[PDB]
């Protein structure tokens, strides 16, 4: 139900939380996080909870890396345990997602034959293995997530990252709001612009469909045909 | 003229570089920046000239650092060159400085007496060499900062850092205007707040006489007998 993700040089789990503490939507059940550092080491920390929990979790294993995702959960699919929070892994492939995953049970089936263990009762864990799936095909993350995304049907928005390859964010609206927050030097993402605020104020909304390339440098969005589009940033004049 | 400074854990120096973009319609001739890392190595560049000229050579000189300080000059008191630009050093004692320091002649004489040598011809080297020795004569950066302001007389601010303790900032103001920009992990300073927009909108204005240690993480503000002043923090988006 919402996400947070950044891409920086510094270390990015206190932004994290401070995003989800501004996501804490009405009945949301947990949450969690996930950063990796440079050298692709990833520490994951989920809680069945509030976000006060994770935060206080956090505080006692100092979570270092400038690349990370973090989400708040309303649970669809899955009761609401820690197994079942977000992010969601496949070995180096990390993902958050709001909405719906309707084609997942297809999905879950031709992974469990490609060889995937699922651990999880969500449809977000499906998202993951066919990241991990596509991926294994040869590419870059981009490719592999332009190749998954029109596999999925549903009401989504989700972030993806490769720990492997801490350097850049996927990310793709398809029915779920997300928007891009710039930075100098580092870049951030939300399902919310109020979550970024104490950051930035400079936004890229991302349109239906719209898949984006996110790095500390640079921002790139392409349809689900790999055309690249033009989206306009703005100044948001929120407090 | 214009003055930012930062104290974060990424690297500061586009950061400071943009800041001063943000402050060249006041006018200068000549602009400068030091970086320092987590290992006290500071890289320090200056140019006569243009902040793109000094943006430039930064571009060949990458800074890396999370603690640096910034400077465009609007020289009065010696002659527009890289020797009289800011920051201005005394060993690891490095200072940028708005105003003019009334007093310099006998401060310079005096440092002088005391074994220093000027290597250019501005007022805002004695800060500098006045820090530094405070400093010898034992303390903190926060406590040497607290004897060497007195000495001074002027309408100024300065920002001075100690590149072998890049974990603190210490300001102060007298006469010339500066202001806290606080980040999430990280805090600036400027002389105008339009120079940190691009990093926060969280604000702290130093009152006149105020000295602040900055950190990453805390601003701590006293007066001059080093009682500790409460500020409040406002947000602006202009
Ligand atoms: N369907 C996913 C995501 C729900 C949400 O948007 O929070 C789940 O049950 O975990
Ligand atoms: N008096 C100092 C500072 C001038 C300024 O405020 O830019 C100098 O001449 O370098
Ligand atoms: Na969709
Ligand atoms: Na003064």
């Amino acid at each position: 139900c919402g996400i947070v993700g950044a891409i920086a040089q510094r270390d990015v789990a206190e932004i994290l939380l401070e995003g989800l503490r501004r996501l804490e939507y009405r009945g949301y059940d947990s949450a969690g996080l996930a950063v990796v550092d440079a050298e692709g080491h990833m520490t994951r920390l989920r809680r069945l909870g509030k976000v006060q929990m994770l935060a206080q979790a956090a505080e006692e294993h100092p979570l270092h890396g400038g690349t990370g995702i973090a989400h708040t959960r309303w649970a669809t699919h899955g009761e609401p345990s820690e197994v079942n929070a977000h992010p969601h892994v496949s070995e180096h492939i990390v993902v958050v997602h709001n909405g719906i995953i309707e084609n997942h049970e297809p999905l879950r089936e031709e992974l469990k034959a490609r060889g995937y263990t699922f651990v999880s009762e969500t449809d977000t864990e499906v998202i993951a293995h066919l990241v991990n799936w596509e991926l294994k095909q040869g590419g870059t993350l981009r490719e592999a997530v332009l190749r998954a995304i029109p596999q999925l049907r549903g009401a989504y928005g989700t972030v993806i990252m490769d720990s492997r390859h801490p350097d850049t964010l996927l990310a793709a609206r398809s029915g779920s709001p997300l928007v891009i927050g710039l930075g100098m030097g580092e870049n951030f993402i939300a399902s919310d612009q109020l979550a970024l605020l104490p950051v930035t104020r400079r936004f890229i909304f991302l349109e239906e469909g719209d898949i984006a390339e996110i790095t500390r440098r640079s921002v790139n969005i392409f349809d689900k045909t790999g055309a690249e589009v033009k989206r306009q940033d703005i100044e948001s004049n929120l407090q």
